[PDB]
């Protein structure tokens, strides 16, 4: 498997889980997403330079690249942003949304028209689509990056969670969707305990995002949460001891 | 005139503050450092792709590029790592040291020989140099990056502090050294309160590095701390409320 897959479709609006490399390579596994709304496209963490040819081809078989009007970057990491020059070049109509904390860091990649970058203030923002639909950019700071956002699609009822919900797959055992949360949890525990900053940051985020109607959680790594695994993930994450909570394993 | 400057020199060992661009651009300002020990060089956060030509020429005017044996990356951010492919190609004998948290993230920049990367475990490590001198890689996690290190040079008594100690200069008002700490603090406060993760991490880090003899703190952004400003910085940082301490101000009520 691992072709482009449709997470949500109501005719006017689609949320797509883009395809994967067919064979495991020596690189951290990543997920990219495409939202289509009328005639305009939105890319979610379309990713690094090395995967760019593959992701670009996944996108191009679904939509003309000139119809990508918005590109959302959750944070600054290489698995998210390092293809930025390539995306700016091939998607001539795309605006890029990233935390204000990182807008002056992206020019380190190379030269581009910096007016195509929209800073996101800490408390979040909304992307206004031409059809009148909206995408909500919600704060998710320190999970893990100090400047970090998630994106909630209120039409699809899908939360794109970035690094939150990541899973590290066992060799040869990748899978796209979470059914049994308890058998999935072993793939998530180490990543979250080490990368996420503290229970205070996790609890704050869960309290905020739980106000939304979330049918699926789509992370930037690992497998997409469906069904009851959504609420079970939010419950587990809210109580997680992580990061500086466990500081005695990180210092001295 | 922001040319290469020597922070420490004892003949056998030098610690250099590489030069700056003459014209300011719309980009976060960065510092690069070069350690020379005998005939081998160590680069500290040599930086992104856009600044690579300038940093490379600053290094090449001081030492052979084939003498760079070690390149240290404090963390993953683009102002630190996005020149990795260029540095790997022009410093053919260099190994790259970075947190194990990022070792599998770096291949997203592009293809390179992954045997050239040395993972740094969370507790840190030492670079053993051919002379018998050492450089100490010390943990600095969550200040700001979750996988983040500083480097202490016990010969020079210089702490390369990464993003810790960063200052955001007012445009056209760059300067290389901290004289008056209380007059430098306005350039540092916003960055530290927002990017650094919590006082718990800051206090742990200050307690740890304060056991070392630190004459100068050299940050990856801003100005180098000398004299009493080093001590004032450490005490200020140890008590700083930052990051998730202020998380209720980063979310709407
Ligand atoms: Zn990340
Ligand atoms: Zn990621
Ligand atoms: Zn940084
Ligand atoms: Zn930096």
């Amino acid at each position: 498997m691992f072709e482009n897959e449709i997470l949500f479709d109501n005719g006017q609006h689609k949320f797509m889980f883009l395809g994967w490399e067919e064979k495991e390579e020596e690189i951290v596994q990543t997920n990219q997403y495409l939202i289509l709304d009328g005639n305009e496209g939105i890319l979610l963490d379309p990713g690094g330079a090395h995967v760019f040819p593959r992701v670009m081809s996944n996108v191009a078989e679904v939509v003309d690249l000139s119809s990508i009007r918005h590109i959302f970057y959750t944070h600054q990491d290489p698995d998210v942003t390092s293809g930025i020059l390539l995306w700016l070049s091939i998607c001539e109509n795309a605006k890029i949304y990233i935390s204000s904390l990182w807008v002056r860091f992206l020019p380190h990649f190379g030269i581009y028209d910096q007016k195509r970058i929209v800073p996101i203030s800490d408390k979040g923002t909304k992307i206004k689509l031409l059809s009148g639909n909206e995408l909500e950019i919600l704060p998710a700071h320190f999970l893990h990056s100090t400047g970090n956002f998630v994106l909630y699609d209120p039409v699809a009822k899908i939360l794109f969670s970035g690094d939150i919900g990541a899973a590290v797959f066992e060799k040869g055992k990748r899978y796209r969707y979470v059914d049994d949360f308890e058998r999935h949890l072993p793939l998530m525990e180490a990543f979250h305990k080490r990368y996420m900053s503290s229970n205070a940051a996790c609890k704050k985020w869960v309290d905020m995002v739980s106000k939304k109607k979330i049918d699926m959680i789509a992370p930037q790594h690992g497998a997409v949460f469906r069904g009851e695994s959504v609420k079970k993930f939010l419950e587990w994450f809210r109580n997680l001891k992580c990061g500086v909570d466990l500081i005695d394993n990180l210092y001295s």
